[PDB]
């Protein structure tokens, strides 16, 4: 069936668009290349709806059904509870879309009369009712890339698609304690959101040296959301069965999948109809949880299909990589050739056709790859780092506009150990935090989809729980790493290392003269700005810090707040 029939109405924004990096002093003193820095727009919506509307032809054979049984019979160890109206309600981003039904998300939080009572209405008529498709909304997301000359133009705007706040919250009632629960019960190791970027690194080389002749690979599926079919989401259902439920809340999932999850109209921010889906919902509870036991049984039966030998996958959501053992170089193409056939059959078709790799350090997931630095003893450690690039640019725009949500602080916390997040964004950020005097505000940052709000000044601890001290003394990176981060710096006129260390000794002082949490952060973010360096020992606030509930589970689109 088509993923998405469309009737010719817009896809309409409802605030302004801004699609340039204005020129700004303080965005300028961070990357000078302006014009490289792009944010996407809904006048590239219909580029967009082309690419997400196809076709899908689904063939199911011995091996999908074999897997799918193996995963129901995990599934089936699994209880799960309802959550309350309160309980829920505590889940939603302070600024999550707000109702059409007059109330927001801080009405919801407050447990506002309003907001209370039509989530019980709501909920009681997902009781009652089991087949009328539920409304969303469709929106462009405006996000902010890098030109990518070598590729030519820009990427259009993504989609998504989302219910009312007031069945979302339901949603969370139905299916929160599912969807952080059962990945992990389902998936074992494979499940990749168990992991902080330090675990998933562990996992990563544990894997590529559990095989003797070790090949990896990377799978791109081909706009992931748009291959999943109605077969697929009734077997995600059917998996979500298997647990031990309480009877509201079997009701509850039948009727969500019947009526949201399968597809449904789609309306513009102007309240027209802009068409139907029958495909994933991008901004639904589900759709970490769904795409990645998707993503997971596909991929497994198409190992089997391959007959790749000793396949270990690592799955977040659509991002897949395959480690297995080597059968030779020919042997190797050739059978990922049929993976991907398989894949296909199973309409999960390839976007860039995946390539075996056979250095670990070359293989990108997540966005992601493994690399290699030393620590302060000169001893080889490996850590997990990504092309800055993004990140640049996402810091650039967030420093010239304000936003809720900054990018900047979760890619502090994620790649803490990396050259680029330690000379660049930890230099600029904490320079614009002293000079506003903001150093003690929480800010709200994005880690595996859910928000969380951090205060900037508990980054030593936090770091230091996460990625452990090494963190701090980290040197001698990776020619390949090096280099990478050169290119990224010329491209979007970065300033050089000198430049970032001169400014790194400045707001390391001024941080000292302050005292208190600032010092600390000082200390220990900025030590290797200075030749005679500070002894670096364990900071008390670290040992009682509970980093847990951080990796449990992905909820990105599941408009959770932790
Ligand atoms: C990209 C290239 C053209 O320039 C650089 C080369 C190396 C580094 C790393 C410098 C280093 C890090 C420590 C954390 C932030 C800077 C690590 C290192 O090996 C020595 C050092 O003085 O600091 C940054 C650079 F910007």
């Amino acid at each position: 069936s088509m993923s998405y029939t469309w009737t010719g109405a817009l896809i309409t924004p409802c605030a302004a668009e801004e699609s340039k990096l204005p020129i700004n002093a303080l965005s300028n003193s961070l990357l000078r290349h302006h014009n490289m820095v792009y944010a996407t727009t809904s006048r590239s919506a219909g580029q967009r709806q082309k690419k997400v509307t196809f076709d899908r032809l689904q063939v199911l054979d011995d091996h999908y059904r074999d897997v799918l049984k193996e995963m129901k019979a995990k599934a089936s160890t699994v209880k799960a509870k309802l959550l309350s109206v309160e309980e829920a309600c505590k889940l939603t981003p302070p600024h999550s879309a707000k109702s059409k039904y007059g109330y927001g998300a801080k009405d919801v939080r407050n447990l506002s009369s309003r907001a209370v009572n039509h989530i019980h209405s709501v909920w009681k008529d997902l009781l009652e009712d089991t087949v009328t498709p539920i409304d969303t909304t469709i929106m462009a997301k405006n996000e902010v890339f890098c030109v990518q000359p070598e590729k030519g133009g820009r990427k259009p705007a993504r989609l998504i698609v989302f219910p009312d706040l007031g069945v979302r919250v339901c949603e969370k009632m139905a299916l929160y304690d599912v969807v952080s629960t059962l990945p992990q019960v389902v998936m074992g190791s494979s499940y990749g959101f168990q992991y902080s970027p330090g675990q998933r690194v562990e996992f990563l080389v544990n894997t590529w040296k559990s095989k003797k002749n070790p090949m990896g690979f990377s799978y791109d599926t081909r706009c992931f959301d748009s291959t999943v079919t109605e077969n697929d989401i009734r077997v995600e259902e059917s998996i979500y069965q298997c647990c031990d439920l309480a009877p509201e809340a079997r009701q509850a999932i039948k009727s969500l999948t019947e009526r949201l999850y399968i597809g449904g109209p789609l309306t513009n921010s102007k309240g027209q109809n802009c068409g139907y889906r029958r495909c994933r919902a991008s901004g639904v509870l589900t759709t970490s949880c769904g795409n990645t036991l998707t993503c997971y049984l596909k991929a497994s039966a198409a190992c089997r299909a391959a007959k790749l030998q000793d396949c270990t996958m690592l799955v977040n959501g659509d991002d897949l990589v395959v480690i297995c053992e080597s059968a030779g170089t020919q042997e190797d193409a050739a059978s990922l050739r049929v993976f991907t056939e398989a894949m296909t059959r199973y309409s999960a078709p390839p976007g860039d056709p995946p390539q075996p790799e056979y250095d670990l350090e070359l293989i990108t997931s997540c966005s992601s790859n493994v690399s290699v630095a030393h620590d302060a003893s000169g001893k080889r450690v490996y850590y997990l780092t990504r092309d800055p690039t993004t990140p640049l640019a996402r810091a650039a725009w967030e420093t010239a506009r304000h936003t809720p949500v900054n990018s900047w602080l979760g890619n502090i916390i994620m790649y803490a150990p990396t050259l680029w997040a330690r000379m660049i964004l930890m230099t600029h950020f904490f320079s614009i935090l002293l000079a506003q005097e903001q150093l003690e505000k929480a800010l709200d940052c994005q880690i595996y989809g859910a928000c969380y709000s951090i205060e900037p000044l508990d980054l030593p601890q936090i770091i230091e729980r996460l990625h452990g001290l090494s963190a701090f003394s980290l040197h001698s990176y990776s020619p390949g790493e090096i280099n990478r981060v050169a290119s990224c710096l010329r491209k979007l006129g970065v300033p050089p290392l000198r430049v970032w260390r001169h400014r790194a000794r400045s707001v390391r002082a001024r941080l000292l003269s302050q005292g208190g949490r600032a010092a600390t952060c000082g200390k220990y973010l900025f030590n290797w700005a200075v030749k005679t360096k500070l002894k670096l020992t364990p900071i008390p606030a670290a040992s009682q810090l509970d980093l847990s509930g951080w990796f449990v589970a992905g909820y990105s689109g599941g408009d959770i707040y932790h």
